[PDB]
């Protein structure tokens, strides 16, 4: 029974990826171009998310700040989910909704990029992070799922949404991780060739 | 050299120095009781969980790292865990439920009878820490509360076996400075009591 | 639309999909044994410690947060602790001694007989994780190792009661993708076994 | 006996502060001006350190990104000690000595400031962080103790050292924390008046 349940999970994950391969590629490519153009212009990338998505935020920032595959220079990315003093104080002093937006308002420079990760598209703090990136004239790459939630209504024409065609948070995170490896691979290829 | 700046810095140093002098007059008894609660917990194979917000979250992990690595003398690592460092845990709990549960949910899972909670707050009024204390009580843990001002809601929740180290100040930055020194004192007393000398 | 980019993305998706298909053929038995080791530890009031480097450190805290908060079903928080999140602890241990001791020193302090170590490495060759396994053994803990390639030095250290989930791939990013899914499977099996349904 | 030991610690801490008040103020002021000038020119501040010093690094970044005392806008600071994926991968892949320097090379922009914290002045990774800030044309504020170690030999004329007159790490960290509150207070006063 457990073996069957595991297979069923592997299979659902495989199917979700096959469904995502049918619609995500163009958005994944557009998002990598948005990020490469920012990196080429002294810009940096900020990432935020909650739970497994906070793990994706820092997964992305480490691939860039250290490396993805080939040896190359560190690239500028900052995860907004890791400084516990900043996060706890903001949430404590005002509200949890401001933990990312408040850092973006300080760190965001025009032309920088915000990688906003949410499987529901409905996390208040990421919705507010997107508003704050817009206030700093930043472009937004949003990794989402379901119907895109409030995050999708905030996206502007230059922003890019990568909406996983799934309603299951765990499946969604699995594609998000793959999507991030694609972005890291495409950024390296674009900046340093194949 | 600029007028206001050199004056201001001197004024801040003096206020930090004076605050420690007042604290020196009332905190020693509490700092000692608190180190004994911690030492007993450690001897009984228990562990210490710490929590706080902002500068206090910095203190929570400063404490944890002093024990897990070392304070001064070379000795084995001691069991402490700061409840403020796992961003996935913290963000998912706050995002799914409420920021008020970030520490308490971890304590309910991790806390064991006889463990100790180091609850840090300069006002004594942070809801998450207040809920952490209630969770430590529900897990039959003792609480060492580092506070300031009038103790706030944290103070009224403390039980007879708990220990409060209330800094005699209303200024958060002054209270944090004294909390850091108090933590260095607890680490020092814990080594003294556990390994002697 | 650009030639190479759309081709490359498709190629990466396919390689991720194929890797999962190969993993689907060999990992289920191990994933199940590993969930049973974890479930037994949790039932016996033990806890799970997780560690790893880079993407694997992300996985270590993803695992910890799934248990401390929730995976899918509403249920009480479960005891897990990622050994990779406390920066004060990690930096002081690496700075004073060696980066190789960052996990092992925490395990020696925190680990208890019957606890479980989730050791994550795509090569199986990270020294700190290798030393973490040796420390879990010294604390009479069982080890669940998420690896890849040929298992590396981590594989040769495993004992008969330990469980290895070795992804059939040599590519780190592919192995991490399968490690994430494996973790979702363990969380799913842990809830199933602990609360039924 | 324990009461006496505690008093002795409080007293040693008080004395160390009194000794620091005799020599630190000019450096503390110079460091706040260096930081204010960077913030006034779209620059940001990066902080790093180990152990209690990593705690100071993020203490500083939170005071700026959230707030110190008065309500004011978030200021740009990034602690390089908090993203565990970045830190572990760099140390794992190369060596622990590169955990900060590698992030500075990516994130550092000319005119930014590095707050490098070390009670000994001799931590390899902070020594290397200072070299990397110099490569990015950044100024350095170094919080140190003892004789300044390798960090002090790397400082350039525009950099500022705040060397606590103590050899005891715990005393040194106590002054560092006070020094950081001074910097936060001076930055607020300079930027938004008294
Ligand atoms: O993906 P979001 O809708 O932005 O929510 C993220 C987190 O709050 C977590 O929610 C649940 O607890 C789980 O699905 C987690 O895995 C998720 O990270
Ligand atoms: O010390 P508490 O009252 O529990 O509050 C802690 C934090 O929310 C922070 O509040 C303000 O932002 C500042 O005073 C911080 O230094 C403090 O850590
Ligand atoms: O998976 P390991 O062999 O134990 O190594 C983990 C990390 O050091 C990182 O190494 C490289 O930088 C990359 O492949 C990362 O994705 C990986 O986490
Ligand atoms: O202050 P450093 O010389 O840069 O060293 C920092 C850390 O390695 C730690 O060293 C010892 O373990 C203790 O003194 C810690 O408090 C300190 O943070």
């Amino acid at each position: 029974d457990m073996q069957h349940r595991i297979r069923q999970l592997f299979q659902a994950s495989i199917e979700t990826k096959q469904q995502a391969l049918e619609v995500l590629p163009p958005y994944i490519e557009q998002a990598s171009l948005v990020m490469v153009n920012a990196l080429l212009n002294e810009g940096k990338i900020l990432s935020c998310g909650n739970g497994g998505s906070a793990g994706d935020a820092q997964h992305f920032s480490s691939e860039l700040l250290n490396r993805f595959e080939r040896e190359r220079p560190s690239l500028p990315a900052v995860a907004l989910t890791t400084d516990s003093s900043t996060i706890t104080s903001i949430a404590n002093d005002y509200s949890y909704n401001e933990v990312f937006s408040k850092q973006i308002r300080a760190l965001g420079q025009p032309g920088d990029v915000l990688l906003a990760i949410s499987t529901s598209g409905n996390s208040a703090n990421v919705i507010q992070a997107i508003q704050a990136a817009h206030d700093r004239e930043m472009l937004v790459v949003a990794l989402t799922g379901r119907d895109g939630g409030g995050m999708a209504s905030l996206l502007l024409p230059e922003d890019v949404e990568i909406r996983v065609p799934s309603k299951i948070t765990a499946r969604i995170q699995e594609v998000h991780l793959l999507a991030i490896h694609c972005l890291c691979d495409l950024i390296d290829r674009q900046l340093f060739g194949s």
